[PDB]
Parts: C-alpha cells; sequence; structure tokens
C-alpha cells in the first residue's frame, strides 16, 4: 500500500499491527506530522482489534470460525495463520462467489487463537457506506507492494507485496454495481480531511485486505467488505467488494447436516456408524436415524457437521469416524463414548455456553482435537490418546483414565490461545507438562492441586495463565537446567550438518584416544586428529564427565524466560545446579499464596516493555535513506519509554546463593528470605525478547535500562531477611522493615522507609543522595554509615506527626560523612551507641511532634522510662566541624567528645564512664551539665552564647570544711557573659551538698571554678534527674 511521506512510516507499521499507541481500544489517538505538527486525530470510535485478519500478509479475514473472507481472484495461498502465525489452517473449499470477486474459503479446522470479526449488518445496499452518522469512520490494513508518496506524487518503493502489513484510514465509499461494490478515492495520501488522520491506498497484493467500519447502530467495528482493485500504483482509488451476506449464509448452511435431535424418554443413546470407504455415517436411536457425511479419500470437504441437542444426549461410536472438515457443535448436555475403541477427528468442537459434554472418545496420532464454545468439554477416554489439542474457549477438563493395563494420557500435547479458556488437570497423568504451550494471548492451565515438574514453559505472551484454583496447595517444579549427564554425545556424520554448541565423541584410530569437539558451527568436515581446535572443532579433553560439564556450564549461562503469570494457591520452585550463572527472567507478573524458592543461578522480576512493530535491517536502511528513522529494527528495546507496569506477589521470595534483582516498571509484595544472596531492589539489568510477539520461542538478551521517571521506578513492599552473608541494595521506592544476619544492606533511594528492624553484624550504608525514615524501632549491634545522605529516626524533620509511637534506636556507632549528611532524631526516640561525624554534618535530636493519644500499656510504660524528655541519648560524640543540636534531651555523653557548632535547648548533659566536653561554638540556652568530682569538664574555645544554664555536681568524695576546692569546671571565651552558667541548687550524687562557682579571669580564658559548696535542707545519679527536677532548677 501507499503513504504520504509527512507521517514517519513507523505509525502505519504499529497501526496495522495494533502495537505501540494503536492497542485495541486506544482512543482519541492524534497523530503528528515529521515537523512535529499535528495532522489529525483517530477520534470518531476506540482502536478496532483486527485479530480477526490473517496475521502474515493480511490478505483474508475471520469470519466464522471455519471461514475467511476474501477475494477469489486470490487463486495462490492455501494457507492462513493468526495471531502470532504460529498457527496453521487450511482451505478446503474456496467458496467463491460465481459473479462477485469474493470467496470464503472453509478452513480444515476451527480456528482457536482469534474470534472471528462481525461482518456488515446491511449487505450491499446502495450509499449506505456514504452515510458517517452511521459509519464515521473506515480503517484497513493489507500488505501489498509498499510506496511511500510525495506531494509531487513522486513513488519511493520500500517492499514488495506479502513482506509487512501497513494499515490505516479511508474515507467515506459511493456505492455502484447495485450496492454489491464500493469505492472511493483513498489514493489521495495528503487529504486528512477526506481520508482521515493516516490515509492508505491499496496495491497490488492489497486484494482481499479488510474494509472495516464503526457502525454507531449497533456500536461496533463491523467488516464491511475486501479490497477488488485500484487504480494502479500511485492512482486516485480502490473498489472493494460488500460482504454478500446472503452468499455468505449460503456457505455456512450448505456444510450442515440436519440437526440431531437425542429422545430421553426413549433411553439408549445415538448408534453412530461410519463406512469410512464410503465416507457416509448415521446415527440412529429406535426407529429414526440421521445421515452424517465425513471425508472422503484424502477429501476433507466431503466432511459435514452436526449439531446435536436433547438433554441428557448420549451418543455411542461403533467405527472410528473421520469427520474430515466437519465440526460437532452439542447446543445441550451430553456424553459420547464407544463400547469399541473407536475414534473420533474432525473440524474440531464447539461446545455452547451453558452446555457440558463428557467426551470418551480417544483421536489419533498426528491429529490435534480443536475445542471452542463457551461452554465445558470433560475429556474422558480411556488409555493413551496420541491425538493433541488446541483449545480456543471454555473450558476442557482432562480426566482421562488409564485402560486395564495402567496406561494414560489425554493429549500427546496441549495449545492453549485466545486468552479465552481455561484447562482443568484432574491429576498428574494427564498430560506431560513439557508439551503443553500457550499460544496468541494464551489463557489458563489450572493445575488443580496437582504439583507438576516444567522443563519448559513454552508460553507465547503475557496471557499465559499457569494457576491453582483450588484450596488444595499445589508447588510448580521449574527444572530447565542442561545437565552434564544429560548432554548427547553426537556421532561425525557425513551429512556434515549439526547443532552449534553440541557435543561429539570421535574414536581417533590416529592416536587410539577418545576425543571430545563441541561443534562451533552449522556446517562441519573432519575432526582434527591431533587434539587441536579449527574454526569449527573445538577440542575439549578426553574426559566424557569433563566435556559434558563445559556444555552443560556454557548453555546454563543463557538463563530462561517467563512472559506469562502465575496465579492462584502455588509454590514456585526453582532450585539450580551449582555453576549455572543464568537468570530465571519474569516479564509477567505472579500473584500467589505460597512461596517461589530460588537456589544458585539468578533471578529477576521486571516491567514489560511495550511492544511495537519491526522491519529488517534492510528495510530499516531503505526508509532512513528516504530521511525516515523511525522503522525498528526489534520488538522492545532497553531505552524505549513504553512499559507496561508488572506486579509480583508471594506470601516468601526464599533466596538461596542467588542473586536477585527487581527492574524497573515493577512491584514486590512479599518477604523475602536470603541466605548467601544478594537482592538489589531498582536493578538497573534487566532483558529484553528479541522474538518478544512472535511465538514461544524466545531470545534473551541483558541490558541497562534506568527508571528516571518516578512512574518507572520499582516499589518493594514487605520485610526483607538477610541471613549469612546476605547484601541487600535499596535503590527503589522501599517500605518495609529489616530483619538481618551477618550481612550487609547498602541504600541509594531518596524514598526509603524502614520498618521494625533488628541487625545483628550487618553494617547499613546510606549513600550520595540516600534519604531514609526509619518509621518505627531501629535495633542494629553494628555501624550506620550516613555518607552525604539523610537518616531520620521516628519522624522527617519537615514533616508533624500526633501519632507517633515512642520507638528504640540503637546502632554500635551512627558515622556521617560529607558536608551533606544530616541526621534528623524525631522526638520519642531512645537514641543509643556514638556519633561520629567527618566533615559539616548535622545532628538534630528532637523535634516538633506528638505521641498518639491511643497508646498500648507497653507503650506507656515506654512512654514512662523517657522521664519528661522527649530524647534520651548514650553516647560519645565526635564531631569537631560538624553542628549537633538538641532539645528536651538527657545526653548520657559516655567518654570524651568534641564538636564545632554545638545548639542546646532544654536539654541536660551528664558526664559519663574524668571525662571532656569541647567545641568551639556553643550556644546554650536553659541547659544543664552534671560533671562530677580533679573533675569532668567543658572546654568551650571560640564562642559561647545562650543563658540560664546550670552546673550540677556530683561529689564522688564528700567534701569537708576550711580546705581547697579549686578546679575549672567550664572553660570559654574571656568575653563570655558571667551569667551564661551558674551553680545548680539541687543536689546530683550522694554528697547532701550544693556546688558554689567563682567566675575566675584567669588569663586568656573566663572560668567558672568550683570554690567550695553548702548544705542540704533523693537524686542518685545524673540519669535519676527527671525532667521536671531538672527544668525547674533551671527555675
Amino acid at each position: 500500500g501507499t503513504v504520504n511521506n509527512e507521517l514517519g512510516y513507523q505509525l502505519f507499521r504499529d497501526f496495522a499491527e495494533n502495537k505501540g499507541m494503536f492497542r485495541p481500544g486506544a482512543t482519541n489517538i492524534a497523530i503528528y506530522n515529521k515537523q512535529g505538527e499535528f495532522v489529525g486525530t483517530l477520534d470518531k470510535a476506540a482502536m478496532p482489534d483486527f485479530s480477526a485478519v490473517d496475521s502474515e500478509i493480511g490478505v483474508a479475514t475471520l469470519i466464522n470460525p471455519q471461514y475467511i473472507a476474501s477475494v477469489k481472484h486470490n487463486g495462490g495461498y492455501t494457507n492462513v495463520s493468526f495471531g502470532d502465525g504460529e498457527n496453521r489452517y487450511n482451505i478446503v473449499d474456496r467458496n467463491n462467489a460465481p459473479s462477485l470477486d469474493f470467496h470464503a474459503p472453509r478452513l480444515d479446522k476451527l480456528v482457536t487463537e482469534v474470534a472471528p470479526t462481525a461482518v456488515t449488518a446491511q449487505g450491499a445496499v446502495a450509499g449506505a457506506y456514504l452515510d458517517k452518522e452511521r459509519y464515521p469512520v473506515f480503517y484497513r490494513l493489507g500488505s501489498g507492494t509498499q510506496y511511500i508518496k510525495d506531494s509531487n506524487g513522486q513513488l519511493t518503493k520500500m517492499g514488495g507485496a506479502y513482506s509487512w502489513l501497513t494499515g490505516g484510514t479511508v474515507g467515506s465509499l459511493s456505492s455502484y454495481q447495485n450496492g454489491e461494490m464500493i469505492s472511493t478515492s483513498s489514493g489521495l495520501v495528503f487529504d486528512y480531511k477526506l481520508n482521515g488522520a493516516m490515509p492508505i491506498y491499496g496495491e497490488a497484493g492489497d486484494s482481499g485486505s479488510p474494509l472495516f467500519a464503526f457502525d454507531t447502530v449497533q456500536n461496533k467495528w463491523v467488516l464491511v467488505g475486501v479490497l477488488t482493485a485500484g487504480n494502479g500504483a500511485g492512482g486516485r482509488g480502490n473498489n472493494w467488494a460488500v460482504i454478500p451476506l446472503d452468499f455468505i449464509g449460503q456457505k455456512f448452511n450448505e456444510d450442515n447436516d440436519a440437526p440431531v435431535t437425542f429422545r430421553t424418554s426413549e433411553g439408549g443413546a445415538l448408534e453412530w456408524s461410519f463406512n469410512s470407504s464410503t465416507g457416509a455415517g448415521a446415527l440412529t436411536q429406535g426407529t429414526t436415524t440421521y445421515a452424517m457425511h465425513g471425508q472422503q479419500g484424502n477429501d476433507l470437504n466431503a466432511g459435514k457437521n452436526l449439531i446435536f441437542q436433547g438433554q441428557n444426549g448420549q451418543i455411542n461410536l461403533k467405527d472410528s469416524v473421520s469427520q474430515g472438515a466437519g465440526s460437532l457443535t452439542f447446543r445441550d448436555n451430553y456424553t459420547v463414548t464407544t463400547s469399541n475403541g473407536s475414534t473420533w477427528t474432525g473440524a474440531g468442537i464447539v461446545v455452547d455456553n451453558g452446555v457440558s459434554v463428557n467426551w470418551q472418545v480417544n483421536g489419533v496420532k498426528g491429529d490435534n482435537l480443536h475445542k471452542i464454545g463457551e461452554g465445558t468439554l470433560t475429556v474422558q477416554g480411556t488409555g493413551i490418546n496420541e491425538g493433541g489439542l488446541k483449545v480456543g474457549d471454555g473450558k476442557v477438563v482432562l480426566n482421562q483414565q488409564a485402560d486395564n493395563k495402567g496406561q494414560v494420557q489425554a493429549f500427546s500435547s496441549v495449545n492453549i490461545a485466545s486468552g479465552r479458556p481455561t484447562v482443568v488437570l484432574t491429576d498428574e497423568r494427564q498430560v506431560n507438562p513439557d508439551t503443553v504451550s500457550w499460544g496468541y494471548r494464551g489463557g489458563t492451565l489450572d493445575v488443580n492441586g496437582n504439583s507438576l515438574t516444567f522443563h519448559q514453559l513454552k508460553a507465547a505472551d503475557y496471557g499465559a495463565v499457569l494457576a491453582n484454583n483450588v484450596d488444595k496447595r499445589a508447588t510448580i517444579t521449574l527444572d530447565y537446567a542442561l545437565r552434564a549427564d544429560k548432554v548427547a554425545l553426537n556421532g561425525w556424520s557425513e551429512s556434515g550438518k549439526g547443532t552449534a554448541g553440541n557435543l561429539y565423541k570421535y574414536n581417533n584410530p590416529y592416536t587410539n584416544t577418545t576425543d571430545y569437539f563441541i561443534l562451533k558451527q552449522s556446517t562441519y568436515g573432519y575432526f582434527p586428529t591431533d587434539q587441536s581446535s579449527n574454526a569449527t572443532w573445538e577440542f575439549v579433553g578426553h574426559s566424557q564427565g569433563d566435556a559434558q560439564k563445559l556444555v552443560a556450564d556454557r548453555f546454563n549461562t543463557a538463563g530462561y524466560l517467563f512472559h506469562g503469570q502465575l496465579k492462584g494457591n502455588l509454590n514456585v520452585d526453582n532450585r539450580l545446579p551449582e555453576g549455572v550463572t543464568g537468570a530465571l527472567v519474569m516479564d509477567g507478573a505472579a500473584d500467589i499464596s505460597g512461596t517461589f524458592t530460588q537456589e544458585n543461578g539468578r533471578l529477576t522480576l521486571q516491567g514489560h516493555p511495550v511492544i511495537h512493530a519491526y522491519n529488517t535491517q534492510s528495510v530499516a536502511d531503505k526508509l532512513a535513506a528516504s530521511g525516515d528513522h523511525s522503522v525498528l529494527t526489534q520488538p522492545t528495546s532497553f531505552s524505549q519509554e513504553d512499559w507496561e507496569n508488572r506486579s509480583f506477589t508471594f506470601d516468601r521470595l526464599s533466596l538461596k546463593n542467588t542473586d536477585f534483582g527487581l527492574g524497573r516498571n515493577a512491584t514486590l509484595n512479599t518477604t523475602i528470605q536470603a541466605d548467601n544472596s544478594s537482592v538489589t531492589l531498582g536493578d538497573s539489568r534487566v532483558f529484553i525478547d528479541k522474538n518478544d510477539g512472535q511465538g514461544t520461542a524466545f531470545t534473551l538478551e541483558e541490558g541497562t535500562s534506568v527508571a528516571t521517571k518516578d512512574a518507572d521506578k520499582s516499589v518493594f513492599n514487605g520485610t526483607v531477611n538477610l541471613d549469612n552473608q546476605s547484601v541487600l541494595n535499596i535503590n527503589d521506592i522501599f517500605n518495609g522493615g529489616i530483619q538481618a544476619n551477618n550481612s550487609t544492606v547498602n541504600i541509594s533511594s531518596d524514598s526509603a522507609v524502614l520498618g521494625n528492624s533488628t541487625l545483628t553484624s550487618t553494617a547499613l550504608n546510606l549513600n550520595k543522595g540516600a534519604n531514609a525514615l526509619a518509621s518505627q524501632s531501629f535495633v542494629s549491634d553494628g555501624p550506620v554509615n550516613i555518607s552525604d545522605a539523610t537518616l531520620s529516626l521516628n519522624s522527617r524533620p519537615d514533616e508533624v506527626s500526633h501519632t507517633l509511637l515512642p520507638v528504640y534506636d540503637y546502632a554500635g556507632s551512627w558515622n556521617l560523612k560529607g558536608d551533606d549528611a544530616r541526621l534528623n532524631v524525631g522526638p520519642y526516640s531512645m537514641l543509643s551507641g556514638n556519633i561520629n561525624v567527618q566533615d559539616k554534618g548535622t545532628v538534630t535530636l528532637g523535634g516538633e511532634g506528638e505521641l498518639s493519644p491511643d497508646l498500648t500499656l507497653q507503650n506507656q510504660m515506654l512512654y514512662s522510662l523517657f522521664n519528661g524528655y522527649r530524647n534520651i541519648w548514650s553516647g560519645s560524640l565526635n564531631a569537631p566541624d560538624a553542628t549537633v543540636s538538641m532539645t528536651d534531651t538527657q545526653w548520657s555523653m559516655n567518654g570524651n567528645s568534641t564538636a564545632g557548632n554545638m545548639k542546646l535547648n532544654r536539654t541536660i548533659v551528664g558526664f559519663n564512664g574524668f571525662t571532656t566536653l569541647t567545641t568551639d561554638n556553643l550556644d546554650a540556652v536553659q541547659s544543664a551539665f552534671v560533671m562530677r568530682t580533679k573533675a569532668d569538664k567543658l572546654v568551650i574555645n571560640k564562642s559561647a552564647t545562650g543563658h540560664d544554664n546550670s552546673i550540677w555536681v556530683n561529689f564522688l568524695k564528700k567534701p569537708s570544711n576550711k580546705d581547697t576546692l579549686d578546679i575549672p569546671l567550664v572553660s570559654a571565651p574571656e568575653a563570655t557573659a558571667d551569667n551564661l552558667f551558674r551553680a545548680s541548687t539541687r543536689v546530683v550524687g550522694f554528697s547532701d551538698v550544693t556546688p558554689i562557682l567563682s567566675v575566675r579571669k584567669e588569663d586568656g580564658k573566663k572560668e567558672w571554678v568550683l570554690d567550695g559548696y553548702q548544705v542540704a535542707r533523693a537524686a542518685a545519679t545524673f540519669m535519676h534527674i527527671s525532667y521536671n527536677n531538672f527544668i525547674t532548677e533551671v527555675n
């Protein structure tokens, strides 16, 4: 087809493939020039689903599960595919209209992957499609000869017919030939007001291609016709044959035998006989007999359809039936059996809505049963069925049972497609799990309480569901790794053809050795004869065991991909062999009630990049040569901006010796139990599938993609348990408690909230730019390293809460580095551990906030232990260039301490464990120092401001009169106000005495020296000075 060259060519590719922003349901899609300029919007209807259109060349459209519509002068094609193309349906009768260029071929089998499209409700009605009230919009798509066309009308050919699909808009259409045909000037590909926002013109190869319209009467999309002709390359317009309603009706009818009715009152069964050499069969209940026609010789078309009604139907097959292209439809409940071993094959079975059929007849090796219809098919044959199943709708219950030899198998394979159906396993013997596959849009395998092992999960896309919908827990065992002792030993062939990577065993007659070679190429000559290597043969030793291990190890670096979903009442096990380095990659979703267990190897959970249409490199080159660089070469990439968000929920994620990653556009809700594993939340290492959208085959590629926009960042909710050398890296939106032993946690996130947390031999590291709130208790026995980052305890400094709880905050040390490092300790925190600050960082204790009104009794007892203070801290301080600020605090200073800038307010400082505090600048208001007695000492050397601070003295030895106390308790710049400090008025120790101070301006420094005492008329230790005793002594 031909499109103008103002529009990015990728637009038409995504349109036609319902990909990118042209997914079904997409509404008001505004479309823009290559010059960034608005051209029109796709706004009359939401985007239709083109799934009924043949997948590959778009010449045929499904209009009944067994019928396509096209053009009769399409005499060539015999096969059609749907969805992702991973299927095949053969024409069995071209159903040529006699005087219209139209046909409606009958297929060999019922289509499972897609639903048919509605066709136009009015047929060949003259002028109907000119009415823009009924039909405000027309769309098409096809794979005809592909040009772009400039104004000036110059065509560049970009590709021949049948190579890729293009779609777009076409304007309203007038009728001729008695309404039987329709046309419009679609060739005017620049005229947006006439042909809509993405005009497209049918070229050679676009014959048969569908024309769709939004019918506003039915409020749905409808197929109006199929393309018959145009006015040559770059011509003015196209014609379409309108769908002949009467003809189509005829074609469906002519294939149905007269309906069969079971008579309940009679009992018995409809006894089904069939002459395979004649194709004539009969169904007889009592005195009545119904004709049946099946295949004759290799002629599938001679087979006709049966429709069954009548409650409690019974059918019994007396001969094996080959129905050819005949289908079976059940309008009522039925049971189908044989007493004979007779089998059945045909187009398929349709089980109507509300209907249940119990099907006890086997099929045939090399044939697949197709099952559609919203109703239920229970499969309940005897012994081994060698035929397969394809299911595209309703429910299939697999209840095959053993023969007298103990042999059983429902199907040699099961494909689940369209997104409509569910297959239910009654037990573990129905089907080999590796023979189940999910095709286009998938559907549900419900394992129904049965634990299963898969060596592969052949799942095309996100619609692939593996589920357990019953309250008996089942375990999915995943076992995709290659083991050494399963490595085939291949034999050299004169064919000289093999698979790269395969291992060969050579019994070498020249050196009388056994040589093991890995094939490096798809063709080969003679093995080397001297244990050398070359471009075709890699020599890998004389040890079978070592050679196989190498092959297994290399294989297992690749990893595994699952695009689908895990649902319901499941555990999932992925216990890899030691030495697997590759990742299980999940870009689908999980919601399971049990545990996901990984061991060794890698596991990555991530979002999924939106799938786009693509083309070969040559055609991308062809379009770029014309200056258009929009054409993709790959369905998905790391750098694209449109990702689908994926959610992963498990009761528990058990990790052991594994490298776990949560990537962008994913949420993980679970409790993690990591043992010797790294866990990275916000893992920039993610994966694409180079064959995404093309069927079950995948090719995994690792790359980098970092979420920068907030809507793209991964989220984690729950608990992480770390043990035995684990590492946790928090780089995303984290909400969870951490229970850790012998591990490490690193945080680079600016949005981490940690709940209740206990750390044992585990370092906590906040790195540059990190910002975290410990919202509950935090108890570590190791370091907390804050490095150009912020940690708030209980509350963030700029937010006031009235629902606070008293918490514990314990670390061995709290260590800040960098001028941007902040430690904020909110009110109602019992702090413990030393604080070290390197550079001009800041530490604040206290803040605005109030305790919740609803405290438990145990929360009330912990409130009491605050002794009226808002914060209590035990620790030494080392912060010579740091500003440290405290309010309403009791600081137990357990050794010598330093600060650059210190600000106190209504805090009391107790000297603890002959200790010393020294600061350059101290601003102290209504604060107190409890010094002991040589004595404890406070030294300020630069500035000392504030007011109303008291000095308590714990006289450790109780003193006597007349004789000698001359001990400086405080030392400060000479110009410090005398009244900055004053003796306390109350006793601390066991002395019953009270300090007396002189302010001696003893050279260089002003000092405050204890030169005596005073007598008494309670308060054993600094720690026993309540806030009330303390604040009132201030006065």
